[PDB]
């Protein structure tokens, strides 16, 4: 077995980019994701099955078709993008009030941390409530995806959470 991992967030986040920087160690050219992209990463010797599912307004009704099962949840937003922070938000807590997922831990990459008006961890942290979410085990990660800063150390937090011993 592998932690199922599911990684979600609106369209342009930077899923795709994350999920083939992480498994292959390169920056690829991506267009929107209609269905779903999956690898298996290892890190620090625990497997995890990372599905990217696509993010595109008309498709998030599929996203519910992943819950079952999920260990947990990374969660991409486009720090950049402050028109549709509330929108991330929205979408966050429909998928937290699931009961499906009240075990999952959940992972927020604020990514984007490179341009130069991307709000950072602290701004993104208020912007989506993080800090009033109950019996979650939860972290935000400042993340540049095109560099791969922030990456390791949101798996960091992840791999402690699921793993049990070294
Ligand atoms: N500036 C900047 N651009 C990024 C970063 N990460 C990803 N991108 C760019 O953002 C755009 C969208 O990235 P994708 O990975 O396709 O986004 P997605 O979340 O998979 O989008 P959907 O497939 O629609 O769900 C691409 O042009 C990426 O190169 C980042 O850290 N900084
Ligand atoms: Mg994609």
């Amino acid at each position: 077995g592998s932690m199922r991992i599911l990684m979600v967030g609106l369209d342009a986040a930077g899923k795709t980019t994350i999920l083939y920087k992480l498994k292959l160690g390169e920056i690829v050219t991506t267009i929107p994701t209609i269905g779903f992209n999956v690898e298996t990463v290892e890190y620090k010797n625990i497997s995890f099955t990372v599905w990217d599912v696509g993010g595109l307004d008309k498709i998030r009704p599929l996203w519910r078709h992943y819950f079952q099962n999920t260990q947990g949840l990374i969660f991409v937003v486009d720090s950049n993008d402050r028109e549709r922070v509330n929108e991330a938000r929205e979408e966050l807590m429909r998928m937290l009030a699931e009961d499906e997922l009240r075990d999952a831990v959940l992972l927020v990459f604020a990514n984007k941390q490179d341009l130069p008006n991307a709000m950072n961890a602290a701004e993104i942290t208020d912007k989506l409530g993080l800090h009033s979410l109950r019996h979650r085990n939860w972290y935000i990660q400042a993340t540049c995806a095109t560099s791969g800063d922030g990456l390791y150390e949101g798996l960091d937090w992840l791999s402690n959470q699921l793993r049990n011993q070294k």
